[PDB]
């Protein structure tokens, strides 16, 4: 049941496998190269036409009955984070291949052509800049990104150069709007929503909007013994209260996620009230108006907490990504796909960002989620079951088939 | 009186004066010598018998009317930390000298002899070991610290031989529980309590008792975007609430202070709900029982929160120290000193230990604090006003006077 797909996942999982069992494949390395060629051999087996674009993106084309028809794109990525799993990335790609090759084996024809794409560098690990391949196909790679360097200090442009890739030709990788019918990506959930409901497959409603705000809280460093409670300007105590406000305000909507996952304290002694505490709100929600409305509540409540406790709080916005709603054509297709196959229709937002987010400016997008065991992602523990991947490939298949009809 | 004290503080404040801004006066060095010879010189001018003990403490005796009577001790320290102010230490030693000399110049004799003392190495900067002098006199100088080594690697013992002080003749510095009637020290507050009250002076009640307890809070590391508020098990959020609780409970008594001044998050990512948080609670009160009561109250609420949030909290006592009170005899004396001069008496704990702690076994002890500008200390920003200093010294005068009566 979903053998070929599972066998390919296990096999690809060997490429850059660590002693941990996890994987590490950075862009523009021999390992991702080995991976790209391995996936490419699966693309040939499926009867696809194989090429790489100007951004290093790997593509398999299956012609439709109208060579001039607009393209249905299915992909995901091959690169990983450092000690990553072997499902985040390849599921989408390998299921993509699985979908077309099934079609060719059973002599199934489609009006539109279907391209399976493995995008260059979604996770962003090597140059700390993410989603290089998909921005490129979308035509929104900033030249600021070419100047990013890795640990060994080689720049993206330099890496690209070494790889045979003239950064000058990067615009050639772009697809113009209206050459693409749509884009669909099968991905593991990366959370426990689906495992908690007890279902293998969900439909993505969209990719949540995001904000990173850095909180800097300034007080007065002072010896603990010397400083009565009534006199203090304790910014760690201030931080603790704000972190609670964050939780209260994210819980309130039923829809939002809010997290403080990093927090530095200055100076950092056991017996010293801190001078400064810095931390970063990670705050997301599918409706931007809700996200910001949530942020306003945190801001207003923080402002008073500041004045009450005689400390200074400045915030800075580090990153903003607007939400991307999934399209009705893709969603309606995945729903039909499930009903046909006897799966319940389960809707859910994608908290994390994906290559799909970078394709919205140029075509309608959509996504399908596969149950994630214990929600684990980006580590060796990452696991989706063979049958669950099977479930997701059937749906993908029937979602792609629909979209590629006239 | 007032002016003579000030001129001396400055004269002395030049002795280890660093282009850095502060004072570096480490024990058994050329800079210490220059500083004792200097104060020794003021002492000789005061009309005192002057000597150094076998630990290098500097004594100026004003003979009492009963030469056999018990000795009233009056001191502080001449040495410093690396980039220190010129009031921490001197103020006491120079104010003490001011007292006796003012007495001599006026017609003043007291039943008990008075000795001004300058303790060698209270800050402990040279050897990781502090209160060498005061311990030596109290009889509690461990033979293990003869082994303690310099940054240049010289051993305490070798530094004393160098200064021509026989380490074997150390026990001779000691004095009986009988030998000494009382000990008083005038010190800068080293805190803002007097500043915010509006007062130049105050009477130290003791040092608080102290516990350090490590909390380790464990939940589940998961994707911050993909995990809904209603599924996560967030150790930071939990920790934040324990930290608030710490504050709520130290505030409740009026007398307790509780401090979190370091906080480690694991793994550390802006988009990762943490797996673990670790922080250390510094908790202090003058009455042990009353702090012990605050720890129970914290610990229980912590447990209650652990259970509610489904996370794991493990507490761990790192260190425990008892309070040490200042004796009523000295306290009554300072009390009387303030009433005589028209100063309201104001009580406060000292944040730090001083030479007087090391004196508690052998006699009644007490201290007087003077207002510190902005609480700042142990740096060159360290400042006390001429007026404030005079005020302290005048209070010290009549304190010493009352304690020297038969
Ligand atoms: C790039 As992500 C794992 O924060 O959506
Ligand atoms: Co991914
Ligand atoms: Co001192």
């Amino acid at each position: 049941q979903g053998e070929r797909l599972w066998q390919r996942l296990m096999e690809l999982g060997e490429v850059g496998k660590q002693p941990s069992g996890g994987v590490t494949r950075l862009s523009f390395t021999a390992e991702e190269r080995r991976a790209k060629d391995l996936v490419a051999s699966y693309m040939r087996e499926a009867g696809l036409f194989v090429y790489e674009d100007a951004a290093g993106n790997l593509i398999g084309r299956k012609e439709g009955t109208n060579p001039d028809a607009t393209v249905v794109l299915v992909g995901s990525h091959l690169d990983s984070v450092y000690n990553g799993g072997c499902f985040d990335g390849p599921l989408g790609v390998l299921a993509g291949v699985e979908v077309v090759q099934t079609m060719n084996e059973h002599g199934v024809v489609t009006h539109h052509p279907i391209e399976v794409v493995a995008f260059t560098d979604e996770e962003g690990a090597r140059f700390r800049f993410g989603m290089i391949g998909s921005r490129a196909m979308a035509g929104t790679l900033p030249p600021e990104a070419l100047e990013c360097r890795d640990a060994e200090g080689i720049s993206l442009a330099e890496a690209m150069k070494q790889a045979g890739l003239d950064p000058d030709r990067l615009p050639q990788a772009a697809r113009k709007p209206g050459t693409v019918k749509a884009y669909v990506e099968l991905h593991i959930e990366q959370g426990r929503v689906l495992e908690e409901t007890g279902l293998p497959v969900g439909i993505v409603t969209g990719i949540a909007g995001l904000i990173w705000v850095k909180f800097t809280i300034e007080g007065k460093a002072e010896h603990a013994g010397a400083t009565p409670m009534s006199l203090r300007r304790d910014p760690m105590a201030a931080a603790a209260q704000i972190i609670i406000v964050i939780e209260e305000e994210a819980r309130r909507t039923g829809t939002t996620v809010g997290t403080v996952g990093q927090l530095h304290v200055y100076p950092g002694g056991i017996n010293v009230i801190p001078e400064r505490v810095e931390f970063v709100l990670d705050l997301r929600d599918l409706k931007a108006e809700v996200r910001d409305q949530v942020w306003k509540a945190i801001a207003v409540r923080a402002e008073t907490i500041a004045k009450e406790r005689n400390v200074r709080v400045t915030t800075e916005r580090l990153q903003e990504m607007p939400p991307v709603l999934c399209s009705d054509e893709v969603k309606r297709a995945a729903e039909a796909a499930c009903q046909k196959l006897g799966y319940p229709s389960f809707w859910l937002p994608s908290g994390a960002a994906h290559d799909s987010v970078q394709l919205a400016p140029i075509c309608p997008i959509g996504m399908i989620f596969v149950r994630s065991q214990d929600g684990v992602s980006h580590s060796p523990a990452e696991w989706s079951t063979k049958e669950d991947c099977a479930a997701g490939a059937e749906v993908l298949y029937h979602t792609v088939w629909q979209l590629a009809q006239g």
